[PDB]
């Protein structure tokens, strides 16, 4: 008997993000898993991954140049952050 | 007997954002997996990724440049972040 | 008798981001995990991963140049903080 | 009889980060694992990782050269810290 | 009778991140493990990691220089701090 | 019968970081282990680690320079120190 | 009856970080270990560790040189220090 209760009862207006996950039981392999259930990437950057079998095998010069250099602004006043009876302002 | 309970009663006018997952059991690969329930992804960049088998096996000279430099801007006020009876404003 | 109880009773409006795991029982492998419940990656760089089986393996001469330098800037006034009857203001 | 009660009554407005985990039972390998319930990750660079077997194997001149330098600025008032009736403000 | 009770009763507006973990029971691999419940990283740096089997085996020159040189500027007023009925201010 | 019970009963706004960890039973390895419940790390640094199994194995002449140099500034008030009732500020 | 009762009660609102462990029972291994329960790690810095079997086996000539020379500067008011009803602020 596996029983799992959450917020069962709720008198107002809470501000919330539930979660729950209840269980009952190739050069990169994932399997049986749970990912990105919440996961804010911002600005997030992947270059040369994965790139396969017998990459660059042979005789394989490679000039890799990765330049992250930008004017860039980036302004979140709540980021998985729930607020009731709150004020929020990004003032700019 | 798998019982699972979630927010069963509300009294009220709630911000939710109910994720509920029950479960009763190639050079990449991924399998019986639950992902971006709630990935919220904000200016990702992947450049070389999976290029596959024997890629430049033999011989490739490869120049890569990447340049990530503009005036780019992301005003998020409320991400993933449910709100009652508040003010959210981007004043820009 | 698995009997889980999370936040079963609630007078008010809280603030609140509930995460609950209940469980009864190639070159990167990863089996039977969960990732990502809440992690907010702000500019997270991965450059040169998994590159696969025999990568540059013979008279591979390579030149990485990583240069992360730019005006970029990250202002968040609440990042996994829930907040309730209070004022959150990013004033810039 | 495995009985958890977390935050079982609760008698105002609060502001939390419930995070509840009841269990009962390849060059890199994971298993069995909860990672990333909570974890912020900010400015966070990972350049040569995983490469892979046989990398680099014979005669391979490498010129890795990381330069992590720019005007680079992070301003998180409230980080993994709910508050509640209180004035958090990012000002700059 | 494995019973856990944590914030059993609340009166009030608390601030608080509740973790509850209750378990009854490759060149790198982990096992059966909880990691990043609550790990806040800001500017952590990984360069040379699990390069693989075999790496410059051999006659591998390498000239590896890592130079962490900008104006970085990182301010973070409360970093896992939950705070209840204060003022909290990034005034910069 | 293990009974474990924390903060039962509460009256009135404390600001709290609960953490309860009830327990009833390759280079690399870690096994069974509970590892960042609240792990903060700021500025931290990893070069050359895990590099793998026979690494730089013959004739590998290796020039390793890591130079960390920079104008970088970290201003934290508050770090894990939960406060209520109190006036937290970062003038700068 | 393993009983173990912490803050049972509390009448007022104070700052706390509680932490309770109730347990009844490679070239590196660690196993059955939990760490990083409240460790904050400040400008850690570790070049060269766990290399491999085998690594710079023969003929090795490596010129290692950590050169830990910047202008960094690190201002934490409050680490790990809980505070209620006082005044904390870093002035600078």
């Amino acid at each position: 008997p596996l029983m799992v209760k959450v917020l069962d009862a709720v008198r107002g207006s809470p501000a919330i993000n539930v979660a729950v996950h209840v269980f009952r039981k190739g050069l990169t392999t994932e399997e049986e898993f749970v990912e990105g259930i919440y996961k804010v990437e911002i600005d997030t950057k992947s270059y040369w991954k994965a790139l396969g079998i017998s990459p660059f095998h042979e005789h394989a010069e490679v000039v890799f140049t990765a330049n992250d250099s930008g004017p860039r602004r980036y302004t979140i006043a709540a980021l998985l952050s729930p607020y009731s009876y709150s004020t929020t302002a990004v003032v700019t």
